[PDB]
């Protein structure tokens, strides 16, 4: 539905959004295995997602649905919680970020 994924872009930029850059931060573009020096990160995430990647596949239209969306934002929350310890900085960042997420598409119109 051409509505939904309009509504999908505004959760988008919510996410994105200046107001939410202290939680935001690490999913803004892919996590750098190789800068950080995390060497099992691609073994152990099979499909690491991000909100750029988010947002390149939105202005490509490959969501076919809002729950293709949803599918691809919960992959890079759950790839937080797969990979990381529950004491990790990131994994309170990750939850911060998604109740965001999950109020707004709950919310969806
Ligand atoms: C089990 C160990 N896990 C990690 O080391 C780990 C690091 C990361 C990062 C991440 C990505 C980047 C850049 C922009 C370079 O991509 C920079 C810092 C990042 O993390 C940190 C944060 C948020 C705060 C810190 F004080 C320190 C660090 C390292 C993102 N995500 C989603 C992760 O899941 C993850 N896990």
């Amino acid at each position: 539905h051409m509505e939904q994924l309009k509504h999908c872009n505004g959760i988008l930029k919510e996410l994105l959004s200046k107001k939410h850059a202290a939680y935001a931060w690490p999913f803004y573009k892919p996590v750098d295995a190789s800068a950080l020096g995390l060497h099992d990160y691609h073994d152990i995430i099979k499909h690491p997602m991000d909100l750029s990647t988010v947002k390149r596949k939105m202005e490509n239209r490959d969501y076919r649905d809002a729950q293709e969306f949803a599918a691809d934002v919960r992959l890079m929350f759950s790839n937080c919680y797969k990979y990381n310890p529950p004491d990790h900085d990131v994994v309170a960042m990750a939850r911060k970020l998604q109740d965001v997420f999950e109020f707004r598409y709950a919310k969806m119109p």
